[PDB]
RNA sequence: UUUUUUUUUUUUUUUUUUUUUUUUUUUUUUUUUUUUUUUUUUUUUUUUUUUUUUUUUUUUUUUUUUUUUUUUUUUUUUUUUUUUUUUUUUUUUUUUUUU
């Protein structure tokens, strides 16, 4: 798995920016994702959180 | 084009640890890096006290003149051929950006 681990979230780096956001803060995801104060950061989230 | 911790094998997280220990203390004594004795200006022969003086003197003044380290005369941008006056310009362009 030694040079392998590059092909494991490539191109996703939004996602571990969320989880990092979340952490290092304290809060939990409803309130990061309540702490959001602008349309287009809103707009990319609906967009990054589909269901399927 | 695609990307966007010059992050990541999994583990881990004191550049901590045999055990025992803790004045880079200690033989016992001792405790002026004091002392023969006796002395105590790194004073003195007696004289003496301007590292003063022959006398005379006293601008490290002076021949007499003189007194811009001025001057042929003419002059007075260490200006000038005329023309000119971004040490601008082919056209197109205008992140020393980009698969």
């Amino acid at each position: 798995r030694w040079g392998t681990i590059v092909s494991r979230f490539k191109d996703c780096a939004a996602l571990a920016t969320l989880g990092h956001v979340v952490k290092i803060t304290g809060l939990t995801i409803e309130e990061v994702f309540t702490w959001v104060l602008q349309t287009e950061v809103a707009d990319e989230l609906v967009k990054m959180m589909k269901p399927g």
